[PDB]
């Protein structure tokens, strides 16, 4: 793995922000933070999946950050884009000990199942994500 930009900086150049923009036609009651994604952003990883490359990014809901979380796979080639939107409730108080009971989830540009297992394990790289 790699460190790469955070999802604000690859958002700012021309090739991650057009396939960024891509990744949302035909989606409906997209919130605005989602479409943006240029919140509070830990660096990003160039990593492999089975011999395919991807970039995985993150972003966070400015001033609601632990509670309306972004992943972000691009392809290494720019071609495509997948997405994960977790939602967790505000209560009870045990959301914060094991979110993952708790979480809504919406997937972005229809990933296949193993996409979607690479976003979960972005997710799960908090290490206070249970």
């Amino acid at each position: 793995g790699e460190e790469q930009p955070r999802l604000f900086e690859l958002l700012g150049q021309p090739g991650y922000k057009a396939t960024w923009h891509a990744m949302f036609k035909g989606e409906s009651d997209v919130p605005k933070w989602v479409s943006d994604a240029s919140g509070p952003s830990s660096p990003s990883t160039s990593l492999s999946l089975e011999g395919q490359p991807y970039v995985l990014a993150n972003s966070c809901k400015p001033h609601d950050c632990g509670n309306n979380r972004l992943l972000v796979a691009f392809r290494g080639d720019k071609s495509a884009a997948y997405g994960l939107q977790v939602s967790l409730p505000d209560e009870p108080a045990e959301v914060m000990q094991t979110p993952s009971k708790y979480a809504t989830y919406r997937w972005y540009g229809e990933p296949s199942r193993q996409v979607r297992e690479l976003l979960m394990k972005q997710l799960e790289s908090d290490p206070n994500w249970k």
